[PDB]
């Protein structure tokens, strides 16, 4: 009840929100490009362990995230997947690594993180090189839909809970602009969203990279906003 918003989270703190049985989002905030933004990740129960999707945008936040997970859930985080190479997704990987978490990303994400100067997940995910590729990874499916917010961006589906985590490829309804498009492929982004729509029509909950969860309408919303941005 009441998903937390940016005014409810001081930078440095992390909230968890149970989305469904064995699926939570984590929500943190950060100062960026002259504003304060919220950021979501995902936590998925993996037997008696946890699979983490994305850091909490930095070392300080990610430390808070690990503490909050122990406090509220009390199962160990054994694996983490970063869904693209920007700092809101890999920033805090070293904190995860030091805590004994195995960190993963596609080869493309690892390479781009290195070029950018960001933290580099240790493990490489295989089978996600080409638009339309999917692989099972523990209790989720990882899907590379094609370039969108970034050329490497992955989305994550939790089949047991019908939860689709879009990361920064999916915008919340409140957002009217396409966000930070410095590394985006605006031309491909609607096509990549269509691949997601066609693959996961059964999604009940859709979690954007930043802001409020909704339903599958978030996909249409994203292509609306992305097209409007492209057009000026
Ligand atoms: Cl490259
Ligand atoms: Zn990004
Ligand atoms: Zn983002
Ligand atoms: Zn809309």
């Amino acid at each position: 009840g009441e998903y937390p918003t940016v005014s409810e989270i001081p930078v440095g703190e992390v909230r968890l929100y149970q989305i469904a049985d064995g699926v939570w989002s984590h929500i943190a905030t950060q100062s960026f490009d002259g504003a304060v933004y919220p950021s979501n990740g995902l936590i998925v129960r993996d037997g008696d362990e946890l699979l983490l999707i994305d850091t909490a945008w930095g070392a300080k936040n990610t430390a808070a995230l690990l503490a909050e997970i122990e406090k509220q859930i009390g199962l160990p985080v054994t694996r983490a997947v970063s869904t693209h190479f920007h700092d809101d997704r890999v920033g805090g990987v070293d904190v995860l690594r030091a805590a004994g978490v195995a960190t993963y990303a596609s080869p493309s994400t690892r390479r781009l993180a290195e070029v950018e100067g960001n933290e580099i997940p240790t493990h490489s995910l295989e089978g996600l090189s080409s638009s339309g590729d999917a692989v099972r990874f523990g209790p989720v499916e990882l899907f590379y839909p094609g370039a969108a917010h970034s050329t490497d961006n992955l989305v994550v589906y939790v089949p047991s809970a019908s939860v689709l985590y879009g990361g920064c490829a999916i915008h919340e309804l409140s957002r009217t602009s396409a966000g930070n498009v410095a590394d985006a492929d605006l031309a491909e982004w609607p096509t990549s969203i269509e691949r997601i729509q066609q693959r996961y029509p059964e999604a009940q909950f859709v979690i954007p990279g930043h802001g409020l969860p909704g339903g599958l309408d978030l996909l249409k919303h994203t292509t609306n906003v992305v097209k409007a941005h492209t057009n000026r």
